[PDB]
């Protein structure tokens, strides 16, 4: 079969060639296409793009960070991953009307929604243990007791909390699916920065599926990536054209070195990416 | 000029050919595939399937019923559309442990979530005016003022309310998009009964897009249908095979018979499907 990475490269080709110029919140301007989907096999291979070196350390730490239910950019930043620090800045928080909010407090985003959906948000320092719906655990439990369930959904998009977010989730929800001992996951990404966030986001959900398959005794199946506003920022056009001239390389594999029982038990050292031979890193300037 | 209906027919082919046997909640059994996407153009045509006659009256009536904010099956039944009566019957309600609920009360379903997301659900007769988030109107307001917004989402999936729903929404959420004066809509349907619900569902959202496009002064663009568990029930394989032998006929057109100002203003007589010439109707027994 063909290299799964060609789907992503193909989506980049399409947007660059046929995407429509669409202004945006950041003011950078974009080339956009509405509605896209790709299927990444998770069977004996891991979808970490090769046409560009993907910041894997960032992916792994962000997910563990999400899993802990943290909304403090400081805690992830202490791991050497600064991807969310800009959004927790004093200046940025103020530009949204969050002047009384401490620096690093991203609001009730991902982690908070996944583990405490519906809980009354105070601040990043608050203890929400036992508050709200722990969707992640409910998803894990359902997969174990009734794998045929067609309602295995973890939703980050919370209408009543959007006002408190420094940035509404680019990932509204994801759905899990089990058939013949294989676990699949589909992500609905309402908005996708193709050159920066997407490659990262793909690896992230592929990792989450591996983690959940591991503790549920299942084999990773497919990761389906569904996009809403799939866009390429104007300043990413040139670097993306360089990346398109690169031939994909066999996807690496992901090894889980230890037998884990609970999702909260995983640690960075538990994972190992082997056979990852990517082309040189390509810098995509952040939009703001 | 590939006919738009070929996508739905191709999805049926794929599932019959590659779908995997998967038991289900109803005990009927299905052929299943996880993750699918189809794009139905809404430009000078309406995607009402022709390889079988679709119950358009039901489609229109159900959507007007959603907009009214109703969660009472009887209010739709009184229009001659009985699609939700079973899910509101005494026996079915009792089977889910809702014996204290009145017959016809579907719980916090679409009507409620769309117009009062977050509000505390009491019963189908309660007045929720001013309670919760009226996502529908907010969506309309944003389309009219900031069309580039990548967060135009209407969510029906509410983790907090699920334990009260007679049937968790098969349509988790939808996202709207605007470019070149065209309004597009993507639906994330977590579970799709390909033979029964899907054809109907596709018409439902195409209609919603036509409605919003009308009140916002935009032209309908694309309707992207995204599926989670796309399945063909076993007792639908024979009739679907017959349907697949039928050549689609040009899609009809949808006419709005007068300038409507507000979404709540639409009445059934404001719409006319013209040039609809479907093949004979194909009954698809309900599963359970
Ligand atoms: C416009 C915009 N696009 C984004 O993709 C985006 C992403 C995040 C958060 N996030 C989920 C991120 C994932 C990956 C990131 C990133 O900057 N990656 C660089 C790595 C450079 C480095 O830190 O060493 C890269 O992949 O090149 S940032 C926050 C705001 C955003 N804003
Ligand atoms: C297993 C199952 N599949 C469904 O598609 C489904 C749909 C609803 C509600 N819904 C959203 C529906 C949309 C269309 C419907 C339907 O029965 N359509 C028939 C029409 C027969 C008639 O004319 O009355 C059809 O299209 O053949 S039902 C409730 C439970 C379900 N249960
Ligand atoms: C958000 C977060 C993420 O994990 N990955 C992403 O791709 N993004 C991107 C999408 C978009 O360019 C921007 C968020 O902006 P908006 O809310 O869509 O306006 O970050
Ligand atoms: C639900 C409602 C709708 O509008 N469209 C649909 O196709 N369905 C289908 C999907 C599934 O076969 C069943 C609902 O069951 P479940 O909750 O997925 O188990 O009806």
């Amino acid at each position: 079969p063909p290299h799964g990475e060609l789907q992503y490269l193909g989506q980049i080709q399409h947007i660059l060639r046929c995407g429509v110029r669409k202004d945006d919140r950041t003011g950078t301007g974009t080339l956009s296409v509405f509605g896209m989907q790709a299927r990444y096999s998770l069977r004996d291979e891991f979808p970490l793009l090769t046409t560009k070196r993907v910041f894997w350390k960032g992916v792994l730490e962000e997910l563990l960070w999400f899993i802990k239910g943290s909304t403090n950019a400081k805690e992830l930043s202490s791991k050497g991953v600064k991807i969310w620090d800009a959004n927790g800045s004093r200046d940025f928080l103020d530009s949204l009307g969050f002047s009384t909010r401490e620096e690093g407090d991203l609001g009730p985003v991902y982690g908070f929604q996944w583990r405490h959906f519906g809980a009354e948000y105070r601040d990043m320092e608050s203890d929400y243990s036992g508050q709200g719906v722990d969707q992640l655990q409910r998803v894990i439990d359902t997969i174990k007791t009734n794998p045929d369930d067609r309602r295995i959904i973890m939703c980050a998009w919370n209408p009543r909390d959007l006002p408190l977010m420094a940035l509404p989730p680019c990932h509204a929800l994801c759905q899990f699916y089990v058939v013949n001992s294989e676990l699949s996951c589909q992500l609905y990404q309402r908005s996708g920065d193709m050159g920066l966030g997407v490659p990262f986001n793909i690896a992230s959900y592929a990792l989450l599926t591996y983690m959940i398959a591991h503790i549920t005794g299942l084999k990773p199946g497919d990761f389906i990536h569904t996009l809403g506003d799939a866009h390429i920022y104007l300043n990413h056009i040139e670097p993306l054209k360089i990346q398109l001239q690169r031939e994909p390389r066999p996807f690496p594999k992901l090894r889980i070195l230890r037998k884990v029982e609970k999702i909260d038990d995983f640690k960075a050292e538990d994972f190992q990416i082997e056979g990852y031979n990517p082309h040189p890193t390509i810098k995509m300037e952040m939009a703001v």
